């Protein structure tokens, strides 16, 4: 997702937070 939820948060539609970056369907994209 190219996104960190350091904040518990994802604005990217379909990613899921793990601390501190954001994962996409089981990986951080």
């Amino acid at each position: 997702c190219g996104e960190t939820c350091v904040g518990g948060t994802c604005n990217t539609p379909g990613c899921t937070c793990s601390w501190p970056v954001c994962t996409r369907n089981g990986l951080p994209v």
